[PDB]
């Protein structure tokens, strides 16, 4: 029952896995803090509310085709070098919320330093709390890092705030759970992961969500560690979450950022967070996308098809510093849906 001090005193601060403020980039907002246990259970399913509103991320692809809900839990699935951390930075930059909580689990110390430098550059400095653990820490503290980030998010949610929590990565948190379980007598069950791991991923992953007070919307990064190897964890985490964003290294090599493969992504809350007009426009654009990709890798029909493909790829491509209001995103959605209605038809 390890506890830690959380609250307004950690705003604009960097916390080590035990809640010690090791750095600030903002004068302390206020000296208000509770003691809280960092590993508690999710709230009762019957105390939840529905994922109603959308969360406007300012990213066109997400807000248009994969709209997130306030209280949703979303995964960011990618192999190496596809831009998970950069997508996190863009989401922090362009999303509107009261508090942003980031949990860096088991990265190099220099990566922690680079993230904190980016955090210092931003205009939302006073709204952010970073909790970190490097690979040099024991696995216990790597688990405590994510648990503590979740606890900070929960504090500010109980204050009635819209919180956005990030965990980079859930792959490393799962491996740290595995190592702590193994190094205490527990036996492996599936791909060397002890059984308790599978009971302890949702325990953490089901803590975010909306309540009668405020809300926590959560993004978790998952590594697609190699083909045809061990990925029981990627699939299990996919199971636990309310959707996922897949980043293809195909698009990443082109420089098409964010490297979101829309056809491989889904927001399982899209139906209840979007208007019916938006929903049918999004279905039209998804039909158009899949119809175009059916051709891609194979006269004037093909001219129109591929120039439309270029237009769509350009509309999806968007730099980190660039922000798109929901209105602008929706009008672009309407235009491409129009392009599905009046279509060239090469078959
Ligand atoms: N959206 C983006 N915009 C611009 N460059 C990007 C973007 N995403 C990735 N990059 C490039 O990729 C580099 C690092 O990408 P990352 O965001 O770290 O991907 P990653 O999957 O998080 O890597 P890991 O954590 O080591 S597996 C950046 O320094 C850029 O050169
Ligand atoms: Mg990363
Ligand atoms: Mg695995």
């Amino acid at each position: 029952a390890l506890s830690a001090w959380v609250g307004y005193s950690v705003l604009g601060a960097v916390l080590d896995p035990t809640g010690k403020i090791v750095e600030r980039f903002t004068p302390e907002v206020a000296p208000i803090s509770e003691e809280r246990v960092i590993d508690v259970a999710p709230p009762s399913y019957a105390s939840r509310v529905g994922v109603r509103e959308p969360l406007i991320t300012g990213v066109r692809a997400i807000d248009g085709l994969l709209t997130c809900g306030v209280g949703q839990r979303m995964g960011i699935f990618a192999s190496a070098g596809c831009g998970k951390t950069m997508l996190m930075h863009m989401l922090i930059e362009q999303t509107e919320a009261d508090v942003f909580v980031i949990g860096l689990i088991g990265e190099r110390g220099r990566e922690v330093t680079e993230f904190v430098d980016m955090l210092r550059a931003s205009h939302k400095k006073e709204k952010c709390v970073l909790v970190f653990a490097t690979s040099d820490f024991p696995s216990v503290d790597r688990c405590n890092a994510a648990q503590l980030a979740t606890t900070v998010a929960e504090y500010f949610r109980d204050q009635g705030k819209r919180v956005v929590l990030f965990i980079d990565s859930m792959t490393r948190y799962a491996r740290a759970l595995r190592d702590v379980a193994l190094a205490s007598g527990e036996r492996p069950a599936r791909r060397g992961y002890p059984a308790s791991v599978f009971d302890n991923l949702p325990r953490l992953l089901e803590r975010p969500g909306a309540t009668s007070e405020g809300s926590i919307t959560a993004f978790y990064t998952v590594l697609l560690e190699s083909e045809e190897e061990a990925d029981p964890m990627a699939d299990e985490i996919r199971s636990i979450l309310d959707g996922h964003l897949y980043l293809s290294r195909k698009l990443a090599g082109q420089g098409h950022y964010p490297a979101i493969d829309v056809l491989k992504s889904v927001s399982r809350v899209f139906g209840q967070v979007t208007t019916p007009t938006h929903a049918e426009q999004a279905s039209a654009v998804r039909k158009l996308m899949t119809r175009l990709e059916e051709l891609q890798l194979f006269n004037i029909d093909n001219d129109r098809a591929m120039q439309m493909r270029d237009s769509l790829k350009a509309w999806l491509c968007q730099p980190v510093a660039q922000y798109s209001s929901f209105d602008d995103t929706l009008s672009g959605m309407n235009a491409f849906a129009d392009q599905n209605s009046a279509w060239s038809h090469p078959q």
